[PDB]
């Protein structure tokens, strides 16, 4: 039966999710929208030819009994309150990352969800759905390279908007690696440290350090070195290498485009848009959510607990940014509810 | 509104299309099925949880007024009669390849379709929807390597079933390149020639020559060299290189799986299944057809005319297979109906 | 002993051989040069800091008793007369390919050398010395991919000089593959056919067809498909793929230059000339020649017989060029002198 | 005229250099040897068919006026004393790494040589001569990727002998990166920090931590992250990536061996031997030294100053190994003598 969806926040990613649900994926319909910019919400309805009602706020939308699930796609800082409101209903909840912008907010959500008769929140950490990354994890898990010793990763982005701040290097960019690595390794973090190499001349934003180097450590002692470089110019790229005791695994170059021999070079295109890079993962993640809601079963994707882990680690990273010193992480054990 | 589909032939590929239409793609519903094996048809209904009627044959299914489009997914030899029957209705028609198993059957279909007010047939030549192959064509069409002079291609398959005949090297295997190349090059074929290199010791089928080399010439003068190797053992692989005046284009490695460094080698997995190789293409191809039907517009994918070109070329190749001599091809000018 | 060398022809490759003999290789000194362009000869002496005599012609240089060995590095069509003259002396002879530009010329050389007390000619078929190509042959010979069924090869040049003729597409270019494949496969040819794809707009030489396709068949039934493309623009490249019963072997991309990520592309440099692509092969073959001369022993590298065997096939291809028809080949057995 | 060489220390690398001078390269002759193991010295002369005198010690060898240059290939701890002695002569000096085993020893050599009328010492840091590494440096120096911000490198080795110590991870292994980076970047080091990920189960040596992570900083702010992994099992590999403001540069795939398609995989061999990996670099380095001596000009390769830089940095790294703390490095501005 069709999953009736309400969307809270009809901006860039909200519209992208509306588009997915309407024109790409199967088994859902958007029947309600709201945005603090009412005209934006109206436009979403028009642009996507929805049979949907526009509500003036989240509270009103959440009162609609016909809605089976809500998508929270507002500003990050608005997620916490909205998710908490939604938990007063029986509706399933897909929230874009972050779960909340503070670790305390995340904890509030976890604590509230724990009181319920079903897990209902999935968080939009799409990396876990990317076919390439999953294939690497699968291969790692065969034991073929032994224990993971070091992970080297890159998060490369061409340029940023004028409103992109230093802290967003963590909260908008590194956050993906923050969620991914503990999942990839089936391990828990023990520390994070952010260091600043020489400042790029390409940076146009006051206070923004770029590139940034992030070193994370895990309980088993695996060290993760992430390069974050958001004014890299050349392209958008995600790189991942796992160094094991007996071998290595790395993600192949992304892209299906041809190899060009021309002008004394052999070349392949590099993606310029994060949007295109993770199109598959976004579709897969959302389809999975919808498929679960259709069965009235709890989501199986990243949970509020994953959101909490991410928020704790992001907080630690933002602390590290202040003086470039290592910050310890010690997350509580995973409640059975979230296993 | 949803496109209501009837499926004629509920075998391996018929079920795969049903699965696509039901569980993967958007905007369609299978409401009717038929198969000469009635038990298979019934199973398809149960297996995919369809709300669908099982009909004794194609004729009866075709009388169902609720059906917007039919999928013809029976034995190749059955396609012609069914497509001709379907053309007595107003319904849209997706037929799997081949359009017909004979040249004359293909023309009968074309002649019949030409009598209609709009085009309704799409033929399942999915290569055109493969992202890698499409990306190559697109790059070619930028002019960046100048005019295409030579095409070198491979269709590699690990092993064949006992029913695989010499002529199937053309009709089941090369057929894909036959449809693909004239599209790739915006050109028309003038001849085809099949040669037999030394016979592989891996061949276990009566009368099968393997490998086979196919050489096609085009009106603009491009020479196409295809290696067909169906007992290759190592994997399933589709390779494509275009040699231009000022450069070359080739398909990259297919696969998202990781690069493994282990035991004095660096390695990546090779696909063993054509099914897996073309999952995406099948999805894109069918979604497009459904999207067209939903708008009541003619299909924009490979047409009955393309089916005809394929059939003519395949026939010529089968003739060449008899003595390894060149066989001329002179395809009629495209009717405006198919422009 | 330091081998005293004379060089006949001091153009691009003459200079390159002088360079290697003077600065890289051991046990040789260039003591004499000649070129029909006196200024070119003088430039070679100057540019490579030689204490060398500049002779007005080959005959005078050949009559200098102090010269131990001569290198024939003139225009291909000039090799025959020079080699024949040199055979009137007791000097060792390294000639670049081709041995001659006609079958009759090659035969004249063989007939003359057979009258001598020992073998003195080495032909510059350097492909056999290339580490990559050798490594491929070695792997093939392990049986890991079973019997070789088809070979696909490319011989790519960016452009040609004004003196490059249609006939030279065979005698200067394809001649490498002619020698290479029979060595690689330990097989002999039964036929050759040259075909002319769509003529490139990049051709600037009257009478030159480019690209050209060569199909060679061997006694064991292996079919070799060579692409000759000498106005390719993009670079200089040699490609080799062997299709076996149970697998494939391919030469990797050549180059040590870096991978550049820049401007929405990932790219690596392509060689623009043989001079660098085959520097190792040239070094090895020439050092081997010099080492034999130093011991007053016959060369162990490719012989005038190899040159003649190649010339037979080359002449067959030149015949095929006229009408694009297949030409049969059946070479004589190797004389004892050349075993 | 031929460069007459004396070799001090005729062990593994000593014999390798003798072989280079005797068989591989042009313009030199080994005319004297010495080793504390007088039988090793005798074996060298014998095995390589040398016309050389065996001297009882370095002092006696250095007094031989016919010797143009000496190679110091004894135990590392024995270089300092031997070098300082040779500096009492006018002979050119090629010393293997290290220049000295202490920065104090290195400083003494630097001070002594600085009193001489011209530079005579080259240190055997062969990385700088590796074609790929040089090609990358050169591309970097074009400015095409802007300023270097981060360098990521790997020094991967399959296994170690029973005598390999924790300190050797620096002195024998990382030392190559230690010399290479400041040269690559034309910059000076300001700090080094060694950190230990989880210990590999493959380690069989008391006290050896593997892998190790080395972080170096430069004056311009470039951060260098090196992974040292000496029990990696899979192969020997050197990886290098430079992250620039506007792009990236990395070393390409190393290897000439074929690509094998077999058994559901595509694979290429990985080098297992550091010896084989850097064969070319060793040859080029020594040939350049000989060429300089031949012209009676100072060496142009890595100098005593470079050896001093390496010694300081290695000492700092050995210190950091104790507690994983960052150790500052302050190298004096280069004397013009060494520019
Ligand atoms: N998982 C991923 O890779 C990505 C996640 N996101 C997340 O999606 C969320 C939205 O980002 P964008 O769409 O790019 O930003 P956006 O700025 O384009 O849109 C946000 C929308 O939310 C509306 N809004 C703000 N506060 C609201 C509230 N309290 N209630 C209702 N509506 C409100 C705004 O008016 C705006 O239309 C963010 O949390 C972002 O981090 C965004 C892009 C990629
Ligand atoms: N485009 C592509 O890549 C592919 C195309 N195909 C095409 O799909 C068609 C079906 O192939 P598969 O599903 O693999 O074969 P299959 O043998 O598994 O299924 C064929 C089904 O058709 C039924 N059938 C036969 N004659 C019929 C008729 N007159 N009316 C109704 N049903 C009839 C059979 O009972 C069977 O259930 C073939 O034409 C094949 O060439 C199949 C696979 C891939
Ligand atoms: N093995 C290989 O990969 C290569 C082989 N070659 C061969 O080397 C030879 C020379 O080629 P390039 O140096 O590239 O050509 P080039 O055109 O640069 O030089 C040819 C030189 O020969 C001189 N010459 C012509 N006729 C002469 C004669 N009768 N006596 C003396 N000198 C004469 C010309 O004046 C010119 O200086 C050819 O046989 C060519 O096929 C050339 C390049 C690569
Ligand atoms: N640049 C590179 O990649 C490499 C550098 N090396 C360096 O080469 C040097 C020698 O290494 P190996 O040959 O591997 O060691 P090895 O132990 O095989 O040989 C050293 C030889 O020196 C002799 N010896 C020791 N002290 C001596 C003294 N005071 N005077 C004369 N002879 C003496 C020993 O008896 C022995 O025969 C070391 O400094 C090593 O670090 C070695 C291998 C590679
Ligand atoms: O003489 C050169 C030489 O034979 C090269 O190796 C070949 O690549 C060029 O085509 C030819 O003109």
């Amino acid at each position: 039966m069709v999953v009736k969806v309400g969307v809270i926040g009809t901006g860039a990613m909200g519209r992208a999710h509306i588009d997915r649900l309407t024109n790409v994926l199967t088994g859902a319909e958007v029947v309600a929208v709201t945005d603090i910019d009412h005209e934006a919400a109206e436009a979403a309805v028009r642009d996507f030819h929805l049979n949907a009602k526009v509500y003036p706020d989240d509270t009103s939308l959440l009162q609609d009994p016909d809605i089976d699930a809500v998508f929270v796609v507002s500003f990050g800082g608005a997620h916490e309150a909205t998710v908490l409101k939604a938990l007063d209903t029986d509706k399933f909840i897909f929230t874009e990352k972050p779960l909340a912008t503070t670790l305390e907010g995340a904890k509030r959500i976890v604590d509230k969800e724990l009181t319920k008769s079903k897990k209902v929140i999935q968080v939009g950490f799409m990396r876990r759905y990317d076919q390439g990354i999953r294939a690497l994890k699968e291969k790692l898990d065969t034991g073929i390279i032994g224990a993971p010793l070091v992970v080297r990763a890159s998060h490369i982005n061409p340029n940023v908007a004028s409103n992109y701040s230093n802290e967003m290097a963590i909260t908008d960019t590194l956050i993906h690696e923050i969620d991914e690595m503990h999942w990839l390794l089936d391990d828990e973090y023990t520390s994070i440290q952010i260091t600043y190499p020489r400042q790029s001349a390409e940076v146009r934003n006051e206070g923004l350090h770029d590139p940034q180097l992030a070193t994370l450590t895990t309980k088993k002692g695996t060290v993760i070195q992430v390069l974050v470089h958001v004014t890299a110019q050349y392209g958008y790229e995600v790189k991942l290498e796992v160094i094991g005791e007996t071998g290595e695994l790395q993600l192949p170059n992304y892209g299906l485009g041809p190899i060009l021999r021309s002008n004394a070079n052999q070349q392949t295109a590099v993606e310029m848009s994060w949007i295109n890079r993770f199109i598959q993962a976004y579709n897969t993640e959302v389809q999975e959510f919808i498929d679960e809601v259709a069965k009235s079963e709890p989501p199986v994707g990243p949970s509020a607990w994953d959101g909490y882990i991410a928020a704790i680690t992001a907080a630690a990273a933002n602390r590290s940014q202040k003086d470039q010193e290592t910050v310890l992480i010690n997350v509580a054990g995973t409640p059975t509810f979230y296993q």
